[PDB]
């Protein structure tokens, strides 16, 4: 039992790992992507105030 | 051994799980603002459009 907990703890932390590093590269994709809807968000305030200046 | 395999992967898990949810908490919280600065963005967009239309 502790040895198939172990293997399960294992898969777990393999799992929990593996989510870790998924989650990892989702977190990244989504700061990535946030900075991209930040850059893209200067860039529309920056062209709305482009478009509400020549307003 | 098992035991302490099984404490360590346990805590191999429950510290990938502590990442992960660091990261969860973070994709969350990033991914918030993602959708935050897409809908700041939308928004933006939006108001250029409209800005646009005023131009």
């Amino acid at each position: 039992d502790a040895q198939e907990k172990l293997e399960l703890a294992e898969k777990k932390a393999t799992d929990a790992e593996a989510d870790v590093a998924s989650l990892n590269r989702r977190i990244q994709l989504v700061e990535e992507e946030l900075d991209r809807a930040q850059e893209r968000l200067a860039t529309a305030l920056q062209k709305l105030e482009e478009a509400e200046k020549a307003a």
